[PDB]
């Protein structure tokens, strides 16, 4: 991986594994999620910024502050196949004082031709309190020399399904899948559940027949809580639509505290 | 990736990524486990075997048979940080007719020095009845052309851990997580549960005091039965002794055993 000529966004060819690969030997959506987080842990690295997912500056960690993720919007295309290269390109650019975004583009390295895209929206949390903060000149300053000064975006289009606000599933919900765990593999270094294995809980009450027979095209996730320790979930999915749309909820197994809310959208095989 | 110059074993670099690893900033043993798998299925490409983990030849998929894991055993000296580039060489060879070996060394690409070793059993066994089968000539000279010809160990030493027979833990056990359940990230493209998984699942009974204090330095892993559609898995773990410990995986209704191994811890 590298820095791009410009230095305003970073590049990475990654090939996809044995392990990565669902039931028609393409990548999973999470196998393309944790590569879009590798991508820009691999990006902070390259400007010196912190690699534990958070990407702060020194200025941040004298004040406790933390970026964390409030939504991730994934649409892919084609899913690259087992042995197949893909190339992913990402860069960041500041929304002004309400946070941070992260986008990315995917392609077949072979063809050069675009096979998905993605992007995210990051806000500033104290570590501790867990309260958001908006975002100082100061803070703002440092990020702006390492992101593009003129608008770039993964998804232009006019009122695109990224920005697109997401109702709260009612019960009864169509589809349950109860009692969601974390095990440490679903930990990263900081003893946090990875944001990936919330996408995976999220597909949990897809019932297997949809997965078998469509291809997840769009997914929108909300991050609202983090999944505490010894905390358990519960997935929630009810229809709203040869395409089938659906809406979920993911919440605490106990009390009913909303951790996620999302939308997919899937296309007939 | 690629063949060696002999054509008999197979190397592949890996870097680390940041997902792939724990709170020292280093990479798991699942995630260790998971790149022995990948270059071992990059080895059965090579040379024309089937890619789905089974590495069968065209004569073992007409009679439905497939080559499955009975045993796994990791030795790790030194795990690689996030960024370090990991080079892992991986080969295999057939113990006569009760089934098939593939040992693993994985070595600093930087210094050469080598980091960690493995080793596994497969037995043969046909994919509907799930009955096992000693090996055919037939299937044995297909292989044999592929593997080393004089024994070439990863544990080489007559009576090492890797061999040892491993005793059934008995109630109560010391720790446990119930009520363990796959998801489908833990399947393969066949549907079936990845054997990683399984790793993950032993070591989720062991307290996360001693995750925070040692470091995993060996696990012996014995493969016994699948956990199926629907099932619910229950980790038990006794302590034995360094660090030692016993394992026990079994179904969470009525008991029946998944898997059985041991582990062996240092302190930081
Ligand atoms: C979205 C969080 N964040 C810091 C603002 C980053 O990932 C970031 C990384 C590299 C870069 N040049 C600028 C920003
Ligand atoms: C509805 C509140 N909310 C998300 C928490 C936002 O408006 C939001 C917008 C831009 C951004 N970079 C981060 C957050
Ligand atoms: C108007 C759309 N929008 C912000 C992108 C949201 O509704 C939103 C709210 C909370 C959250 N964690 C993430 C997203
Ligand atoms: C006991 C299972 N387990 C994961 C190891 C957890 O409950 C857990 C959840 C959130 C977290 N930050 C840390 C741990
Ligand atoms: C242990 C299963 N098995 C087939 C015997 C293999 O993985 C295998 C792969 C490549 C090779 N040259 C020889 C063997
Ligand atoms: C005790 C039975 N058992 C494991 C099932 C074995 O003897 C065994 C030995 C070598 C090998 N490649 C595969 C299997
Ligand atoms: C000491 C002999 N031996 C094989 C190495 C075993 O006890 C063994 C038995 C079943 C199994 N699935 C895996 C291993
Ligand atoms: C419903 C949860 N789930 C994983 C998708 C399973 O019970 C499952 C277990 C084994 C298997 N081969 C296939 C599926």
């Amino acid at each position: 991986g590298s820095l791009t000529e410009d230095g305003l966004s970073y590049k990475e060819k990654f090939v996809v594994r044995s392990y990565e690969v669902g039931s028609n030997k393409t990548a999973t959506v999470e196998t393309i999620a944790n590569l879009l987080q590798e991508v820009g842990c691999n990006h902070a690295q390259s400007v010196g910024f912190s690699t534990d997912g958070f990407a702060t500056t020194t200025t941040m960690r004298k004040l406790h502050l933390i970026w964390v993720t409030a939504r991730m919007h994934i649409e892919i295309y084609k899913y690259p196949a087992w042995g197949d290269v893909v190339e992913i390109e990402t860069w960041c650019q500041s929304e002004g004082r309400i946070g941070t975004r992260r986008d990315w583009i995917l392609k077949d390295s072979v063809t050069g031709e675009v096979t998905g895209r993605a992007t995210s929206k990051w806000v500033m949390m104290n570590q501790d309190t867990r309260r958001l903060q908006k975002v100082s000149d100061d803070v703002r300053d440092e990020y702006l020399v390492f992101c593009p000064q003129e608008p770039r975006l993964a998804f232009p289009e006019e009122n695109n399904r990224s920005l697109k606000k997401i109702p709260k599933l009612e019960d009864p919900a169509q589809y349950s899948m109860i009692g969601l765990k974390p095990r440490r593999a679903d930990l990263d270094m900081n003893q946090h559940v990875n944001n990936v294995t919330y996408i995976g809980w999220v597909l949990e009450s897809i019932p297997q027949e949809i997965v078998d027979t469509h291809e997840l095209q769009v997914i929108t996730l909300d991050y609202r809580r983090e999944c505490q320790q010894d905390d358990v979930v519960d997935s929630l999915t009810t229809t709203t639509s040869n395409d089938s749309q659906f809406l979920h909820l993911l919440r605490l197994s106990g009390d009913g505290q909303e951790i996620n809310r999302g939308t997919t959208l899937w296309r007939k095989k």
